[PDB]
């Protein structure tokens, strides 16, 4: 019963997207606000299909009366919620399960003040006693952005959904939208796809039925506290957190889930935003934790540096078996000439670790990677000689030298003489916790693989989140080498 | 109530909606609407913008001031009007004709072409949509069965909004038609 829900939301959506092109994320969005209880805003230039999604939308019940209204600087409350005689409020808001307001950042305080009873009680003043209004879906249009210091700004913080429409921009979608000759007014969608009164009061009490799992809230207050310390971050009020749920558990029960999945957090990239400062910072915040602490990207990339550091360790533990035999050539020369190993080291870059560890640049080293095409010039020449610490940073210069048993001595600002070595020829520790690693990376990429099919996520974003499982199981490959 | 009459072309009649049977909408005034108003929604989905004017030239200007003609009487005989099965008919014919692959690269350059420019107005995807109904319609009233290229001209009085567009509305579309309409700046 719950897997065949998603096969019916799949093709419920398709038929609403003919004659509609590159409005997908604009359809799906609406769809789940509108079985759910929920509001969307609309922002762009007038001109991008911003009406026909509202009037599009009343077709999926078989009980629904739309409503197109402009708002002006001008306007009355009895031209939208009906005149009085006790109120004339046939066809117009209290009646109406989708209603469509165009360019609400201007709109008079006695309207203003009547819309946001009609989303929280859910009711309107008609005259003396007062009524439910079965408002299924709340769209608002417009162009501009209300200012930062008015009364409009109630309404834009209960608007949960926030997209951000404009213009077509592929020209293989711009011929056939030029060229469409699907009504725009007729029905689309057949009658076995149309839900019905029953089934949208029985789908409102099992959305706040759905579990919440403890790995999702980690994530919720991840993100929410790193919005706090960001000054140019835009502040989510807890109404914006609590209405975010009510999007989310849905978005899973329509899908064929019960429980929260990690992969609903994209659907914040179109609520948290609020201008187009935040625009940048919401869709750059959330692809951060989407492709670092949702999978355990990055939570497998500080474990996978412990076990890197932990095979270093008990590499230069054990360097006092290999040494470092440095052989001597003839010839005539006025310089003690040196020459390296041959085959027994072929590698540019290779690393050489150490005995007793110093203090060189007011930090600690466990292994120093030097070059031979340096180190050939050095032994032979002489002069000074460059080399990184810790396999990073750059080649700072370092107190080498040669020894009375053809050894190599770095010295620091002491005087600390320590002999250096070369690594030999993987030890059990170092591979167990390396293979418990590679099956968390398994595991977790099979969860991907089963909840990526939801049709409220859009298509660019899947290319990110495989792009970044696929880097973490590349580099702890090259470690078990 | 004068928006919902051209989208869905009904009128809300105290309960029941009826359908309205406007053919053509005509709307004329002096001066224009603010940049930041609500008139502003009616000026965009009207798609035709003529700058009508007074006469200039001297010849016709004697005839039009002697003019014996009643204009409150029927110029137009009765074989020349059309019924109203012949306007629903060509209604479906209309959206019938084929869009030529020469034809879609006129107008997607001519749509970059004022996305580039500071000064070009703005060319929403509704004035785009509804400037091909007029221009399929140009051809099949006038013995074709394709969108042809000499339709681009009836844009220049679609696209602009005001004074400030009218002088380059006309000079962009003044040189694709004489430099890719017809191969002229491609040869
Ligand atoms: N991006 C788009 N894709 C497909 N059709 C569109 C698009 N934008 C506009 N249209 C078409 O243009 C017609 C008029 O749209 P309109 O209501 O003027 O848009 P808006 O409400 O944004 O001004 C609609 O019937 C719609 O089918």
């Amino acid at each position: 019963h719950p897997h065949l829900l998603a096969e019916r939301i799949s093709r419920l959506s398709s038929s609403l997207e003919k004659g509609l092109y590159e409005r997908s994320h604009a359809i799906r969005l609406c769809l789940l606000a509108a079985l759910s209880g929920e509001s969307v805003f609309l922002l762009g230039p007038p001109g991008i299909a911003k009406s026909l999604i509202a009037r599009r939308l009343k077709f999926a019940f078989q009980n629904a009366r739309a409503f197109e209204y402009l708002m002006t600087r001008f306007s009355t409350p009895e031209e939208v919620f009906g005149p009085l005689s006790e109120r004339l409020t046939s066809g117009y808001l209290p009646e109406a399960e989708i209603v469509f307001l165009d360019e609400i950042w201007k709109a008079g305080p006695a309207i203003l003040n009547t819309l946001l009873t009609a989303i929280n009680e859910r009711q309107f003043r008609n005259g003396a006693h007062v009524e439910k209004i079965p408002m299924r879906l709340l769209v608002a249009a417009s162009n501009e952005l209300p200012e930062a210091d008015s009364s409009l700004e109630a309404l834009y913080d209960r608007m949960l959904i926030r997209l951000w429409l404009d213009k077509v921009q592929d020209k293989a979608n711009f011929r056939s939208m030029l060229t469409s000759q699907q009504d725009e007014n007729d029905n689309p969608v057949p009658d076995a796809l149309q839900v019905t009164d029953e089934e949208y009061e029985r789908w409102q009490k099992e959305i706040g039925e759905i579990t919440l799992p403890d790995h999702v809230f980690e994530l919720i207050f991840m993100l929410r506290q790193q919005l706090d310390k960001l000054p140019d971050a835009p502040y989510v009020s807890d109404r914006r957190w609590k209405k975010a749920i009510r999007l989310l558990q849905a978005s899973a029960f329509f899908s064929g889930r019960s429980a929260v999945a990690p992969v609903d957090l994209i659907l914040l990239k179109d609520c948290l935003w609020y201008d187009a400062q935040s625009l940048n910072l919401i869709q750059q915040q959330i692809d951060v934790l989407m492709t670092g602490h949702a999978w355990q990207q990055q939570g497998m990339l500080t474990r996978l540096g412990a076990i890197v550091q932990r095979h270093l360790q008990l590499q230069q533990q054990q360097s006092d078996k290999t040494a470092l035999t440095v052989i001597r050539l003839g010839g005539i020369f006025s310089r003690r000439q040196q020459y390296q190993l041959p085959v027994n080291v072929t590698a540019s870059t290779l690393t050489l670790l150490l005995q007793k560890p110093l203090k060189l640049h007011d930090m600690e080293v466990v292994h120093i990677s030097f070059e031979r095409s340096a180190l050939e010039q050095w032994l032979s020449k002489g002069g000074e000689i460059r080399g990184k610490l810790n396999g990073i940073g750059f080649a700072q210069k370092l107190n080498l030298e040669v020894d009375s048993a053809q050894h190599l001595v770095v010295r620091d600002v002491s005087l600390q003489g320590s002999t250096l070595a070369l690594p030999g020829s993987l030890p059990g520790e170092i591979k167990q916790q390396l293979e418990e690693l590679e099956s968390d990376w398994r595991k977790q990429h099979a969860l991907f693989s089963e909840q990526q099919k939801c049709l409220f996520i859009p298509g660019d974003w899947l290319g990110r989140i495989e792009a970044s499982l696929q880097d973490v199981g590349a580099q702890i490959r090259q470690a078990q080498q």
